[PDB]
DNA sequence: TGTCCCTTTATCTCTCT
DNA sequence: AGAGAGATAAAGGGACA
């Protein structure tokens, strides 16, 4: 017999009946921990379906399945339920941090390590808890906080980083390989090839950061005289998430791309520079002339699919999906261009797809709008939730499809339709704020927490933002968000 | 195998002017 | 408004007990 049918069944058996209360979970929802947490993850969550559901702990479904999706998710979830209310009445943590700390593979090394050492990264290096959370919410948590209170000293004072810089390196998967790096590599990379210590950071302040600054130290001779990249170039292929991977195939595909499709240096590096920019640039060099035969799409804009996250997936999907959405939806490809050229363009085309007309025939929406919402990142995000929020927003708050649009059609959007139906009421009802003002601040890149410190500074009124008038905070939060306020106050 | 840690890739949100 | 940046998640490998 194949020796994984008994631990199948069990999975299964205890599988079928977490769909009962008091959890109820789907089959997503339970292939997701099975995958990830295993058989064990499943088997802990039943065990203690009870401890974590409601008294005291309080835990919905979605937040237990979170912390059990992950290796060691049976110990993450013993681990909570004992360190959860220590972490919260004696650091004073929220549960959502603890959660936060908790939903990461060795979650429970994480919460004993935050519990062992918050005090003396707090009063002996002067971290904030939010400080330290940060550093905890990852991978390796524990070894990155361990990492950041024995090098804290000696990077900020022999190598002259701040605080702010060190808590942003650990605050990455492997942070404690970057930390390390950055300490060995810091003099190397500034002194002998004139990098900023801001570049460093960057650079050091990914995933995989330990891979980037080896790689860089290795590369930017050969890439800044062979290839005429300059060291600004080179930094930002490293900094911008694709890394020693991006990197490295910069070096082989530059000349290559160039070369056979008259690419400009300026074009392979905006490729490159991006979460998993080796995938794209090895997608534009297969997929290009198919994308510009038959006087298809422009070189330029192929690049332009391919210079975001996620592009090999872009590009791709547009190579599957230009001509459907074309032809049977009746778009231009430019506006298939369009759409296809933010981070998730393919999830976002898939979503055009399934839900332009839909939006259009159930909605009343032009597919320009369709287009519209979904043409920023996250535009899948944003089109399932105007799929969901218009009935509301339209009939019981009273916005029209325009305004609705308007408030989906940026970054954020899904935020920023949430918290409008979440807080128009209480800031025209209960202080005046016309709708119109409403979508004024939810309009812009950030809506939902310009949204949220309007709504603070009406309820629980700062004196340092006294003098300004409703209408001039509207102003301002329109002008620029949480941050404006913010900046208010501090003078 | 279960758990911990690290790296890659892909997606989403907000800030910075 | 479009670059820059942080946050988050999925998934695979190394390491070890």
């Amino acid at each position: 017999q194949w020796s994984g049918a008994r631990a199948l069944e069990a999975l299964l058996t205890v599988a079928g009946e977490l769909r009962g209360p008091p959890l109820q979970l789907d089959t997503g929802q339970l292939l997701k921990i099975a995958k990830r947490g295993g058989v064990t993850a499943v088997e802990a969550v039943h065990a203690w379906r009870n401890a974590l559901t409601g008294a005291p702990l309080n835990l919905t479904p979605e937040q237990v399945v979170a912390i059990a999706s992950h290796d060691g998710g049976k110990q993450a979830l013993e681990t909570v339920q004992r360190l959860l209310p220590v972490l919260c009445q004696a650091h004073g943590l929220t549960p959502q941090q603890v959660v936060a700390i908790a939903s990461h593979d060795g979650g429970k090394q994480a919460l004993e390590t935050v519990q062992r050492l918050l005090p003396v990264l707090c009063q002996a290096h002067g971290l904030t808890p939010e400080q330290v959370v940060a550093i905890a919410s990852h991978d390796g948590g524990k070894q990155a906080l361990e990492t950041v209170q024995a090098l804290l000293p000696v990077l900020c004072q022999a190598h002259g980083l701040t605080p702010e810089q060190v808590v942003a390196i650990a605050s990455n998967g492997g942070g404690k390989q970057a930390l390390e790096t950055v300490q060995r590599l810091l003099p190397v990379l500034c002194q002998a090839h004139g990098l900023t210590p801001q570049q460093v950071v960057a650079i050091a302040s990914n995933g995989g950061g330990k891979q980037a600054l080896e790689t860089v130290q290795r590369l930017l001779p050969v890439l800044c005289q062979a290839h005429g990249l300059t060291p600004q170039q080179v930094v930002a292929i490293a900094s911008n998430g694709g890394g020693k991977q991006a990197l490295e195939t910069v070096q082989r595909l530059l000349p290559v791309l160039c070369q056979a499709h008259g690419l400009t240096p300026q074009q392979v590096v905006a490729i490159a520079s991006n979460m998993g920019g080796k995938q794209a640039l090895e997608t534009v060099q297969r997929l290009l002339p198919v994308l510009c035969q038959a006087h298809g799409l422009t070189p330029q804009q192929v690049v332009a699919i391919a210079s975001n996250g996620g592009g090999k997936q872009a590009l791709e999907t547009v190579q599957r999906l230009l001509p459907v959405l074309c032809q049977a939806h009746g778009l231009t490809p430019q506006q298939v261009v369009a759409i296809a050229s933010h981070d998730g363009g393919k999830q976002a085309l898939e979503t055009v797809q399934r839900l332009l007309p839909v939006l259009c025939q159930a909605h009343g929406l032009t597919p320009e709008q369709v287009v519209a919402i979904a043409s920023n990142g996250g535009g899948k995000q944003a089109l399932e939730t105007v799929q969901r929020l218009l009935p509301v927003l339209c009939q019981a708050h009273g916005l029209t499809p325009e305004q609705v649009v308007a408030i989906a059609s940026h970054d954020g959007g899904k935020q920023a339709l949430e918290t409008v139906q979440r807080l128009l009421p209480v800031l025209c009802q209960a202080h005046g704020l016309t709708p119109q003002q409403v979508v004024a601040i939810a309009s812009n890149g950030g809506g939902r927490p310009a949204l949220e410190s309007i709504v603070a500074q009406l309820s629980r009124p700062d004196p340092a933002l006294a003098a300004l008038t409703n209408d001039h905070l509207v102003a301002l939060a329109c002008l620029g968000g949480r941050p404006a306020l913010d900046a208010v106050k501090k003078l």
